[PDB]
């Protein structure tokens, strides 16, 4: 129409507080999720694409993301991890993130790979912004470790969440810091 329904974001967050609760369970991982700017409004369009994509990220960050406790007390913190997802008003842009305080991603074992399959040589990796060096698992066929037959049926590279995120003019950023945790963010429009 010439007139876009905007409905809270409450609705597609609502949801993840029960999927946490499973894949907390499913991978006895007690996470202490927490939700904020519930309140936030979105198209109605973006809402129902959009819950796959922060779906998938609650998911990297409750398995990959939180780690077991000594592992976390050994590092130096509380035996139960946190993860945030949240949602605010920027500009005419709505700001979703999904932080968890994990182990995180490491940026230069990521050129270890990414290196040793030559998108980059040496010489580039030193102009790669802490951004660009992440940009890179939004690279269809990045992680190479599924491949010959372990390829089970589905999954998501995590393009497709720059897909989804694409599909929409959106834009994701991710901030991460070895062991401290990881901050990904999907700006988007309206
Ligand atoms: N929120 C998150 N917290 C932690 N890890 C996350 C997160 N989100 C996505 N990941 C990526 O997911 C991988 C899972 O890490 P870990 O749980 O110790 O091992 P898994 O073999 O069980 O995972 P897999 O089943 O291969 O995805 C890591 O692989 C890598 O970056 C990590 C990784 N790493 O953790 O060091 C290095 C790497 N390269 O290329 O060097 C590529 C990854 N990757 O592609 O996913």
């Amino acid at each position: 129409v010439m007139k876009i329904r905007m409905v809270p974001i409450s609705f597609v967050f609502n949801r993840f507080p029960r999927m946490v609760r499973d894949l907390a369970k499913k991978m006895n991982k007690e996470v202490n999720f927490i939700m904020r700017g519930e309140d936030t409004e979105l198209d109605r369009t973006f809402v129902e694409e959009i819950g796959e994509p922060l779906l998938h990220l609650l998911r990297n960050a409750i398995d990959h993301g939180i780690e077991p406790k000594e592992e976390r007390i050994a590092k130096g913190k509380p035996p139960i991890g946190t993860l945030i997802l949240s949602a605010r008003h920027e500009g005419n842009n709505v700001v979703i993130e999904v932080e968890d305080d994990g182990r995180g991603i490491d940026k230069e074992k990521i050129i270890r790979k990414a290196i040793e399959k030559g998108l980059i040589d040496e010489s580039k990796a030193a102009t790669l912004s802490d951004q660009e060096i992440l940009n890179f698992l939004f690279v269809p066929g990045f992680s190479t470790k599924e491949k010959v037959s372990e390829v089970s049926g589905r999954g998501v590279g995590m393009d497709v969440v720059k897909n989804v995120v694409e599909s929409l003019n959106g834009s994701i950023s991710i901030e991460s810091e070895k062991d401290k945790g990881t901050k990904v963010t999907i700006r988007l429009p309206l």
